[PDB]
């Protein structure tokens, strides 16, 4: 039992939107790692939490089952290092939380606070806002993924406002006119034209979000009818849109998210391996797929639709920046990672412009196999295997060699060089790992 490289058994969340039972990647990974856990086949397994966030612990199975949070707290210098202790301001915890999500139904229409709102929300309602942190995040598609992310460009929103009768009726023609006349493009971010564009978009969004629920139920029914009788109205906005509306209405009948997500937010698809980042306060809602997520350590979320959980429409309306930048600006270029070398066919850094984390992906071909060696990184890491199997060890110390099968999660102490090996008695699954880490 090395304290440098060691297995962790991570807790999970059974949120409603999760894939059910053994069809969930969360359930699969949990059970794989600890075959003694009985998967409840009737239950959703939505999120695997890998981290030191107090809401869900990770336990070091060969270090007397103590929690990762406790182990950090007992030895901050060894587990975090002074650079991470100083930059992020804690001796107790990781500044990131790393997750697997396995999504069956769309998540809440949601936004996470920045630092200022984080502190204010936590102070005003610590029950619903359980810490004071911000939560920028990143998603990496493990299977093909869809989600909502950011307000659509203004010309698309103007078109939608003019051509979708059920939305136009909720907003009212005077406000639709005010919005469509008033917007000015191009507008540089920060310019008075931009400021005014955002104020107009906030007026439209607030009018929608504060509409009486019985009105929303009446208009959603008519919207749904219209996707059937006049699909082309919807396809002219975006070709996937009538089917989207139909599919989400089956999940959450007559939900306000049919207006506020489907009509106002970009519908993003990510192919497997593609990724996107979300700065704090970007509005979003993940629709489908299995993903890796990494975020600043927080569970603050303001929700406003597609959920039975706590909704706070007024905070949502007030906090959003109302940016309408193209969503392509937050799809990430994949980068090379010099500090890893070997036989892996993919070795890919996902490093968004967010201080609290990066993620390194490693993939070995099923037939080719081989070994990859990664230098010690200047901060704590979590590694998960999402596919295939192999072995993991501290480089040059064969006594630390351990099996790493699908779903196994390991902590790696700062400075510790790692060597991965693909299983060789095997030629059918590409051994694949994701490692979340941070460096000042
Ligand atoms: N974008 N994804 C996330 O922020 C997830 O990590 C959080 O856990 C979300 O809060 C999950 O969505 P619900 O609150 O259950 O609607
Ligand atoms: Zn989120």
């Amino acid at each position: 039992s090395s304290e440098k490289l060691f297995r962790i058994q991570c807790g999970y969340q059974n949120y409603d939107w999760g894939k059910i039972g053994s069809s969930s990647a969360v359930a699969q990974f949990v059970h794989n790692s600890d075959p003694s856990i009985t998967i409840d086949e009737t239950k959703p397994y939505a999120e695997l939490w890998m981290g030191t966030h107090p809401s869900v612990p990770s336990k070091a199975i060969d270090l007397n089952n103590q929690t990762l949070r406790d182990l950090v707290t007992a030895k901050p210098q060894e587990y975090l290092g002074e650079s991470i202790i100083t930059k992020f301001g804690s001796s107790k915890e990781l500044p990131f939380l790393f997750k697997v999500l396995s999504i069956e139904k769309v998540l809440s229409i949601q936004a996470h606070p920045d630092k200022k709102l984080g502190a204010q929300l936590h102070a005003a309602d610590p029950k619903n806002y359980p810490d004071d942190n911000h939560k920028p995040e990143m998603a990496i598609a493990v299977t093909d993924f869809e989600g909502f992310c950011g307000f659509k460009p203004l010309d698309q929103l103007a078109k939608t406002l003019a051509t979708v009768p059920e939305l136009n009726e909720i907003i009212g023609q005077e406000l639709v006119d005010e919005f469509i006349s008033g917007i000015k493009l191009p507008a540089e971010v920060g310019s008075q034209d931009d400021v005014n564009n955002r104020k107009l978009l906030q007026k439209v969004f607030g009018k929608l979000m504060n509409t009486d629920d019985d009105v929303i139920k009446q208009q959603t029914a008519k919207l749904l009818e219209r996707t059937d009788r006049e699909p082309q109205v919807f396809k002219d906005i975006d070709s996937r849109l009538p089917e989207l509306i139909q599919r989400l209405n089956k999940q959450f009948p007559n939900d306000i998210g049919l207006f506020c997500g489907c009509l106002l937010l970009n519908h993003v698809g990510l192919n497997k391996g593609e990724a996107m980042f979300l700065q704090a306060k970007d509005p979003h809602a993940y629709i489908s797929g299995d993903i890796i997520e990494c975020m600043a350590a927080s569970d603050n979320v303001v929700r406003a639709g597609f959920t039975p959980k706590f909704k706070d429409v007024k905070n949502l309306v007030e906090m959003l920046t109302y940016s309408y930048e193209s969503v392509e600006k937050q799809k990430m270029p994949l980068q090379e990672f010099p500090r890893s070398k070997g036989d892996a066919v993919k070795s890919v850094l996902y490093d968004p412009p967010i201080a609290e984390f990066s993620v390194l992906q490693t993939i070995f071909d099923k037939s080719k196999g081989g070994k990859q060696v990664i230098e010690g990184l200047n901060g704590p890491s979590i590694v998960i295997a999402t596919n295939g199997k192999g072995t993991i060890q501290i480089t040059g110390d064969d006594s630390t060699k351990q099996k790493i099968d699908t779903g196994y999660v390991f902590f790696v102490a700062p400075g510790s060089s790692i060597e991965l090996t693909a299983d060789s008695a095997n030629q059918d699954q590409d051994f694949t790992t994701y490692r979340a880490f941070v460096e000042a």
